[PDB]
């Protein structure tokens, strides 16, 4: 369904639709609010579902995946020139662990979007976001500040979820719309254990494979540096189709955050260098047009930025306030915006393609799609270039 030799992918991430994060929907969150006062906001959408109670959260979350991206979504998806998505899912959509305060209904909406991407000629990976325990203790794996994936039982749980997914959409019903399933979304490797993180991703590869199923196996890099992963799941071993996801930032640390928008670029392009030694197959699949660490919450709830020098000892660089809005920002930011957007596609472009992190947000134009395109920083057609050949490949 999808030629990874000689096709680009052109995608966007469904973030923000079936694992909740605060800054992506704030109007969520910002309830448990008493007055400035962010104490009692729950972190995650464990606390937040917990906070809730059954009833309340199944309630609020059939409106949210109703309406946060519907048919129409898809639609406009393809009138842009994509041609893909990304979904991300948690594992509590397919299985609880006993006392978990997760609600269901997911897999309903899952299985609509795969028919709107089908009637939409769009192709999709499927992500699982969040695993038992949580896999980086980051707010967007369900679990905020908690890194027991590879305790107790979690591993084994994380590989029945995975079968569940493989029996359902590693098959021959959607074999002409999902072309990847990514095992698990940026398990931190620098906290776990990379031999067992290893076996984990060759149990799922050969559980997979096992059903009979031809999917491609979509594995993130774990962090580690450009080339760890070329001797890992080889065509020398008989393990086959298999994809390396990357994702890439300039936001989480003071010392990203204070580079000129000259040495940005730089880095955005030598990502497409590096990229291009690589033995797989690859893919950017996440990444944005932030130059700030501005948006509310986006470090976590109750957490301020590195760019006003707010967090993680960082030194102020400038005020976020100005920033938060779009029709606010200055000339000068608006086109280092697009010459940023413009190198990182061409770098991402030089292997797989690239996948944005994400279509929408309610507020935080850094990290949508939309905002930016209907601004006029994000190239459409995608191919649009006002700083053509940044990066100098060839
Ligand atoms: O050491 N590391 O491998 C590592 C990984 C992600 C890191 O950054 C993480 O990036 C994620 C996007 O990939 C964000 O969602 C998290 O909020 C952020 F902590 C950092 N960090 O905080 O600078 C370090
Ligand atoms: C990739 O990073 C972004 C920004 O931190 C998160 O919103 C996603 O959930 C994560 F997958």
């Amino acid at each position: 369904a999808w030629d990874y030799d000689n096709n680009v992918i052109r995608g966007v991430n469904l973030g923000g639709w079936f694992v909740l994060e605060p800054y992506m929907t704030p109007s969520l969150f910002e309830p448990f609010q008493n007055g400035n006062d962010q104490s009692g906001v729950p972190v995650d959408e464990y606390h937040w579902t917990q906070t809730l109670g059954k009833e309340a959260a199944l309630r609020i979350l059939q409106k949210h995946w109703s309406t946060w991206i519907t048919e129409q979504d898809f639609k406009q998806i393809s009138n842009l020139g994509l041609n893909f998505v990304r979904i991300p899912i948690g594992y509590w959509a397919f299985q609880l662990l006993d006392n978990d305060p997760y609600v269901q209904g997911q897999v309903q909406y899952l299985e609509k979007a795969l028919g709107w991407a089908r009637k939409n000629n769009i192709r999709v990976w499927i992500d699982l976001h969040g695993a038992p325990g949580s896999q980086n203790g980051f707010d967007n794996s369900g679990l905020r500040d908690s890194y027991n994936f590879q305790n107790g039982d979690n591993t084994q749980v994380t590989l029945n979820v995975l079968n569940t997914i493989f029996k359902k959409y590693g098959g021959n019903e959607y074999s002409d719309v999902v072309i990847g399933i990514e095992l698990l979304n940026e398990p931190l490797g620098p906290v776990l254990n990379m031999d067992k993180l290893k076996q984990f991703f060759l149990d799922g590869y050969n559980s997979l494979r096992q059903t009979g199923s031809v999917t491609p196996v979509i594995i993130h890099d774990a962090f580690q540096v450009f080339g760890y992963w070329n001797n890992f799941l080889t065509v020398a071993e008989g393990q086959w189709n298999v994809v390396v996801d990357h994702h890439h930032y300039q936001v989480f640390s003071g010392g990203e955050l204070s580079r000129n928008i000259n040495d940005h670029i730089s880095v955005a392009c030598n990502w497409g260098w590096d990229a291009k030694k690589e033995s797989h197959w690859n893919v950017a699949g996440e990444w944005s047009a932030a130059l700030t660490d501005c948006a509310k919450w986006l470090n976590g709830v109750n957490r301020g930025a590195r760019y006003e020098g707010a967090y993680d000892n960082a030194p102020y660089i400038g005020s976020c306030q100005p920033l938060l809005d779009i029709s606010q920002w200055s000339d000068e930011h608006k086109t280092d915006t697009r010459r940023y957007i413009e190198a990182q596609l061409d770098a991402f472009e030089y292997t797989g393609g690239w996948v944005f992190w994400s279509w929408k947000t309610e507020n935080a134009p850094e990290w949508s799609f939309q905002t930016l395109t209907y601004n006029g920083l994000f190239p459409q057609p995608v191919t649009d270039r006002q700083f053509p050949n940044q990066c100098g490949f060839h």
